[PDB]
């Protein structure tokens, strides 16, 4: 695809098929082999190619101070925004019922399983493709008509993947796995009680696509603090992923980071050693350079820098670009 790319820019690069092309930004890592033929059918096919059907879905549980704001960034680009509602006590219902009739609300019990409710709008949804957003998330207005010319060039292609766009946290944190898109052509469905993400059925693990979207994400700002409430509730969660799969770095990680996140460095540092012990031998190491960063930040901070030196030498050596190594570095000599 990147070399179908590099014609389309050179060969005439006003085609709708460039423009839209142009929004997914890791070309350059789809490896899956697509028949280049000649960029002057695809150009004219694209064209005729329909415009696919998006819906937009969100669950909630007691967004009174939020949902407004939120459903007001998503209202224009979406043929269907489904709510699943887990029974809020606040006036949450009655605000979309109010300002927003278009949006269909359901209803379900909370089973303490964000997997389970993501799921369940799947079912509900009649569009071609979804897209995820929560209750403390703004769609970015720059966003205008994008969404639907991602998943137009997706289908074109016959790509099988999830879609991530730029997620913003307050701190300005950019993150860009976040896998909230995907085709609803049941080969993806949402796994994990807690940090669920959308998996092959077999359980492998898609390709992801990042794409010029963004959404911010404003649900750790102090402006609600709402930080230890939060994470009490995840890590709960974290607690029975881990049971599943105790030798999982992954889960040691989350389970990790979140002691960390509630004032428990001490008990942070073991799960997080064993998780950095279990990522070398471990297939899917997206954090394994935050497992380490966060453990040499638990180190620094408690003055053990003889422990702070063995994991910043391993930080070094498995991730020599990592932004935070030359901190660590100049904090111990
Ligand atoms: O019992 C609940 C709790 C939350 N939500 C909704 O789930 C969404 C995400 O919950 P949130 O308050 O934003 O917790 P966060 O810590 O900000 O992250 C979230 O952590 C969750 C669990 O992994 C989410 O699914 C992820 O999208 C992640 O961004 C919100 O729209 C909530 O209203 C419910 O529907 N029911
Ligand atoms: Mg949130």
């Amino acid at each position: 695809l990147s070399d179908i790319y590099l014609e389309l820019k050179k060969g005439y690069a006003d085609s709708l098929l460039y423009s839209d092309l142009s929004l997914l930004v890791n070309i350059m890592e789809y490896e899956k082999d697509i028949d280049v033929m000649s960029i002057q059918s695809l150009v004219a096919g694209y064209e005729k190619s329909d415009t696919p059907t998006i819906t937009c879905g969100i669950i909630v549980y007691n967004e009174s101070k939020r949902i407004k704001k939120c459903l007001n960034s998503v209202k224009d680009d979406f043929n269907e925004i489904i709510v699943l509602d887990s029974y809020s006590t606040d006036d949450t219902v009655d605000i979309i019922k109010c300002d927003f009739p278009d949006v269909e609300i359901k209803y379900e019990k909370w089973k303490n399983d964000f997997s389970y409710a993501r799921n369940k709008i799947i079912e509900y949804a009649t569009s071609e493709w979804i897209y995820f957003i929560d209750a403390d998330n703004l769609y970015s207005k720059e966003n205008k008509g994008k969404i639907a010319k991602v998943a137009r060039v997706l289908e074109f292609f016959s790509i099988d993947c999830v879609v991530s766009p730029y997620i913003e946290e307050y701190t300005g944190h950019l993150y860009s796995d976040t896998r909230r898109m995907f085709r609803l052509n049941g080969k993806v469905k949402f796994h994990g009680k807690v940090h669920e993400e959308p998996m092959n059925y077999n359980h492998s693990l898609p390709f992801n696509f990042i794409v010029n979207l963004k959404v911010y994400h404003n649900g750790y700002n102090p402006s609600e603090n709402n930080i230890k409430s939060k994470t009490r509730r995840n890590i709960n969660l974290t607690e029975e992923m881990l049971r599943l799969e105790p030798e999982n770095p992954k889960w040691l990680f989350f389970f990790g980071r979140e002691l960390h996140l509630l004032d428990k460095d001490e008990e942070a540092i073991d799960y997080l050693k064993k998780s950095i012990n279990n990522y070398k031998k471990f297939n899917d190491q997206r954090h394994f350079i935050d497992a380490l960063v966060l453990l040499c930040t638990l180190l620094l901070q408690r003055n053990n820098y003889v422990d702070l030196t063995l994991y910043l030498d391993i930080l070094e050596t498995e991730y020599p670009r990592c932004v935070d190594v030359d901190y660590f570095r100049s904090a111990i000599l």
